[PDB]
């Protein structure tokens, strides 16, 4: 089907004070993320869309804005993982309808399922829903580990496609780019890009390419033509932001980031709390240091 | 209202082949908990009873199943912690609205909440339900750690009346127990409940007890006598069963051995898969050993 | 041949600002814990003398010094367990000339060391001695974990009598005890001591018992003959106490209550730091509230 | 002084039955590193010579044997950190007055020292040498990590000169090279040299560098020249080789490599047990595949 290489933005939500979808900013929020960022697409619903805190019709509410908010040429992957299978299920089968070029599904977490339990829940969501299907590994949040040889018995389903490889080791890294020449690998951890890139990934997802995006392209495109130097200048200058952003509690000050572009980017999902007012100065000096 | 002390059943589900609630083995299970098992109370709809594997609606059906299923006798502890706040909320008004005896909450995981938006997690729920909350702890899930310094600010709120400790660390089960003398502990591992006892907990919550609450009974009272070796006896009995049970998947396993009663205790919600029935003989030989 | 059930000090010793020996100290030490504290015996050479940051000749010293400060009634354990085996096997007929009753070994650390090569460490020392063995289990320092069927292979060997058990799960301890009725074993968290007791230990080695012995036997005791409420309080005092000196630093705050006494108690070994008079206020109150 | 960039073989070291050093085989092993992998210099004593398996009279034949059997353009750094102080600044004095370039300290492990006891660990090595010096960094065996905050700190002093980081993460890597750009920084992790070069290390120390050496320093070369896929590649030959003697036991097997080039590279110190023969097809194969 649709190329799915390339640079995806971690689609981030805006929320009003009862938690509800603020679906006007979500909008400028997708279009931020296309047209001012240029990047290649969306990945809908992941951890930094704040989707776990979400309610089944709140998630199908943002997979409708996000979709209607881009044009045909922009590429779209809907993260429809859940610890509710039937959910997962349900998702999958909507966004699918909705016109999104590949499901994704984050590890079954929580529950120490084992990894014949993780296995055929991605199997049942591709056999319902019978569109490709990308592997969601983020260790960090689920303490989920996929090792190469769980990897193989994944890979050898045809709609298992690729993996979004959210985790930090480049030796595993390494090993899935050689033992799945054929397969896509998006790299998840924007402070590494760089390296991702010379491991020889096939583009990257990530919550900072909201804000970061076009500095993403310059170190994905120089490192691939050799100007690998350069490439990691730039790397130098996104984990300056990386860093920063960290440190303030990420989803509301990447959001925070976004309004002073005149964005509605509204607030967090409780029990997440709105962006500290102490960090304002702090994040100020960094829009201006790095105009963002 | 009722005080809170005694043993739980951390409630089971029975489900069928679309993972939806088998009400009638529900109702069931709840019975074989007070009536077969001599027990005080439910925990309902926690970790135990696949509580995460669920929708909403669900888990009204179970909250409102179990309390139809026990008569006023029975104290009823409802668990709605939840990564949606607002479903958390929901969900206390309803079972509050029920007459559950208490609220329950896990702590706010998969996401690195920062402690201040774990403590106001709480006080949400508790300010939106006016009923008392106790703390489900259980870092072996969640990895999220409570501190004694933690504990202090959550227990100075009046309607945080204790906490369901599922922490294996019995230097900071007794520092807090200490602490706050006058707060509700019940304890979490079934196969540390003699300790748990020594250490003053006001009583416990445990998925075991749904097979094996007759001996918890007699290993809690007769610690709090002083017959101390016949209450580890009893507890070296138990931990066999326990053992036994993990090594072959708790949640279908317990009602494996409720089905073996003549209980429609059905299937687990997929991603679990169903009991294994090559563990089928190792099984039956604990049943007939320990008279389960 | 001597029982080696019993409540031990882990031998604290003292270091002049070179990181030698105080052997007059040392002497004050050992004496302090049979004769004011009244302990059944020594653990010579363990983690809490600081052992580790000993040179070979060192360790010799401390073995000489403790066994010639004890009575012949007095029951002596030397840890003799180090990386390099040939050291290990040299204290361990060093140890053994002088009449130490048991040696013990911690678990091979720092490498990842498989099971096996740490199993035949344990078999050569026991060759080459001709001693009893208690193996030093202290997860927590050496990153390694024995399982309860690792146990029954060391434990099948017959010079492996017994275990310090340094480690705070109950669970397993519990099935340890069950599985090895015969067996040694020797409880090593402090702060647990109650809970040890009552799930059927013959014994404890304690660091602290350097200057709570006498509360560690009352605990103990108490609780062997079904008095738990009391041995509970007891050990509610005795965990502020261990809280205290945690907090602290451990080593030098211990010795630097044995100080008080009038005892030469010296400093600690570099890389570890001397006692912060930042804390000697808070110290003093200790002391004075539990009469140290 | 020497300019201490450049490609380094981990020293491995070969021992006879009894756990003595074989010091022909090592003379060997020294110029097989130097002559046949051509290789920079030698990092002497670090944990894959088994050094911390060693007493003090092992580490100074190990340093003297390996400088007298190598050319003065030789680069030397030696490892002479350790739990005991006094014997690291007894081997970093032993070392310095042999002729090495520079001394190397792994972080004080096994006890929770704080961080102000490891940073005037090293203050005191140096002062007591007044050598240059070389944190080593390699928390998955020691279990410390130091932070950037920590790093600077460090770095501070003028004879601090930089790390051997052996750590995975490379957002840390990044900042250290961020914040440091005139400090030294040599990676140590062999599987991921390809990545370490285009975040700008200097060089690099590894074990595995002892039989595949020549591929390393293409590696290196390539990727700092922008031929980045060619350095790739080369770093998927290169970890099949690593993943290989990593399951097979990797200082055994490292040796049994070189025992095939007619090198008399002994056995390892027990508790290591020797290469397992049921391994050895595989490893032949592994040879012969790429001309090892």
């Amino acid at each position: 089907n649709k190329d799915l290489k390339g640079l995806y933005a971690a689609l981030l939500v805006p929320f009003d004070e009862n938690g509800q979808v603020n679906e006007q900013g979500l909008k400028q929020i997708a279009q931020n993320a296309i047209e001012t960022e240029e990047l290649d697409g969306l990945y809908v619903n992941g951890s930094s869309g704040e989707n776990f805190l979400l309610n089944t019709e709140q998630k199908k509410q943002v997979f409708k804005v996000a979709k209607e908010a881009v044009g045909d040429k922009v590429k779209l992957i809907a993260q429809v993982g859940s610890l509710d299978l039937n959910e997962a299920i349900e998702l999958g089968k909507y966004a699918t309808e909705l016109g999104y070029d590949a499901l994704s599904a984050v590890t079954p977490f929580y529950y120490p399922f084992t990894f014949e339990e993780i296995r055929d829940y991605y199997f049942d969501i591709i056999e319902a829903t019978q569109n490709n299907m990308i592997i969601y590994a983020i260790p960090d949040l689920t303490g989920v580990n996929i090792s190469i040889e769980q990897f193989s018995e994944l890979f050898n389903h045809e709609k298992i496609v690729g993996v979004k490889y959210t985790a930090p080791n480049f030796f595993l890294l390494e090993r899935i780019r050689k033992a799945f020449p054929d397969k896509l690998i998006l790299s998840g951890f924007d402070e590494m890009l760089v390296q991702a890139t010379i491991s020889g990934v096939d583009g990257a997802i990530g919550s900072t390419y909201n804000v970061n995006g076009r500095r993403a392209r310059k170190i994905f495109d120089l490192a691939r033509q050799g100007q690998i130097q350069e490439a990691y200048q730039l790397q130098h200058d996104s984990n300056d932001i990386i860093e920063t952003v960290l440190s303030m509690g990420i989803y509301p000050t990447l959001k925070e980031i976004l309004r002073h572009r005149g964005i509605d980017a509204g607030l967090p999902k409780r029990p997440f709390k709105p962006f500290n007012e102490a960090h304002r100065q702090t994040l100020d000096q960094l829009i201006a240091k790095y105009d963002l």
